[PDB]
């Protein structure tokens, strides 16, 4: 037996238990995990909520946690007992203090790099990796528009984008969140609290608006996006903090003077146990020669997801935010 | 006074009428054309019904045609009387044998180019052009989807990717129809009557599906892009044959495998009296060098434009089709 999260029906927060459960015996192709670190992110709320299907109930939670590796298939050579590990895809199970996953989607730890920084770093790395050098490879100089700047996925974005060289805008709800974003490395930050981001991007370009809009907020900031995006540029819908977004008429791209819009997911980009080693080395190779810093980890007890969960979903705190087993 | 097509009310080809009309006098930097040829366009049918709105009513129709140029702005200098010129963007009006338009809506023609070819070539042709070598550019080798292949644009589109060295594979209703597209330079055809396009388009690309889907045909056939082309690929929604798509929820992309999709127009790709020009240029470039071949013209005489707009909606009737003033 070992502890976990989960739910036996799709809610808010509420719907969250924490029990013993009896963990699977590793397939042939699997690994067992010894969660040192758990990961937070949207994505389990989305979960928990419905938005998207469990397989079945009750179901776990999270893809993306740290820790030693405890027992492996018969097949796994990539692996051993012992080895400090980290994920940020794969199966639901994270949200516990022992996870079984595919080899494939686990990828070995530097001494350097610590538990917590993986589970504050893994997923939205990676998901920041893919955005600003595979969905569009953004170049020095190239002023972007990045929605939500100083949450989990903005933060690091706003230091891969001074890193890369690129004059990154970003789009917070108070002014704690604009120095927050800028110290990162935000080139410029709006506030949409007094001012409006569509006019102001109008001006920060010289009237030539953003070649590429990140907007992970969804529903809500849709239409603003669409009004940033430079003539035939692109339009990155990768989240749904506000709600996904829909009954979307294609007629709109002509109107915005055809545009391009994209909704791409990690799986999709991280598609293989090696496309993956890939982002994760360029991730991880990032943090080493200090272009990506994670200082100050707000800690929860696993027991205590549901509080951390609503916190995220509040979208008032800052900071890297992490689930402890 | 000069004759011309047009409508008082948006509705079905009863709505037009061929009437007398007082032209207006050519503004500063205004051509004034008299048409020998004039195109026929589904634009010109979204007009008529009201898919997109007219400036006001009466109004006039179409934006493709070619003829002798009659008098000129002051401030022309580009242009002069006796020109042989041709358009396919500008205001409304070419369903007329006086139309007059802005002088950065104009072409000279060579003199090795008809009137009846420029017709028949315009505004298929430099959207064909900005099709495949600006929404993406597609290189030697590689396997696209277009729809309605032996269509206006799509017979175009199949000999431009045959020159482009680019295994095109479309779709067409009837073996007749499959014939003429293969004929044009094709490499493969799909008869949707009698055989999936998805299923078809997975054997013909080995499981790997297209780098793009080029589609006009618009909802009838959404799904089916969205099931052909490759992850990451894109899909270029062009048309509105079957009417327009919508309704969309960008969760769709990403269930897709996180695809692209956008919805361009002419006017974005030739926004300029100049960006023109340079799609022109390269369009007459592969007419003279005999990679495009327009042989056999339908001639409607003007006066007949609801019978061939009718035609053209139907969809049955394969070539090139012009009107005659």
């Amino acid at each position: 037996m070992a502890k976990r999260i989960q739910f036996s029906t799709v809610g808010g927060p509420e719907v969250l238990e924490y029990v013993d459960f009896e963990p699977e015996a590793p397939g042939p192709q699997a690994v067992v995990v010894r969660n040192k670190a758990i990961g937070l992110n949207f994505i389990d709320t989305y979960y928990r909520s419905g938005l998207y299907p469990a397989p079945f109930l009750p179901s776990g939670l999270g893809a993306e946690g740290a820790g030693v590796v405890e027992a492996v298939g018969d097949e796994v050579t990539r692996f051993k007992v012992g080895d400090r590990v980290a994920y940020g895809t794969g199966p639901l199970g994270a949200y516990s203090e022992v996870h079984v996953l595919p080899e494939a989607n686990l990828v070995k730890l530097a001494d350097s790099v610590s538990f917590e920084q993986a589970a504050a770093l893994m997923l939205k790395g990676l998901t920041v990796q893919y955005l600003l050098r595979q969905t569009y490879q953004v170049k020095p100089g190239e002023i972007i528009l990045f929605h939500a700047a100083a949450g989990g996925v903005g933060s690091l974005a706003c230091q891969w984008a001074k890193a890369l060289g690129a004059k990154l805008i970003g789009t917070v709800s108070s002014p704690e969140k604009a120095a927050h974003a800028k110290a990162l490395g935000a080139w410029e930050t709006i506030d949409y609290s007094h001012e409006d981001v569509a006019k102001r991007v109008l001006e920060l370009t010289d009237g030539k608006k953003c070649p590429v809009v990140y907007d992970g907020v969804g529903q809500d900031t849709w239409l603003t996006s669409l009004d940033s995006v430079a003539p035939r540029g692109l339009v990155v819908s990768f989240g749904n903090a506000s709600g996904p977004v829909s009954g979307v008429n294609l007629g709109i791209l002509a109107q915005k003077d055809s545009v391009y819009v994209t909704r791409p997911t990690l799986g999709s980009y991280a598609n293989n146990a090696q496309n993956l080693q890939t982002m994760a080395d360029e991730l991880f190779d990032m943090l080493a020669s200090g272009k990506l810093k994670v200082d100050g980890i707000e800690q929860y007890a696993l027991k205590d997801a549901a509080k951390a969960q609503i916190e995220l979903s509040a979208r008032r705190t800052t900071g890297s935010t992490i689930l402890i087993p």
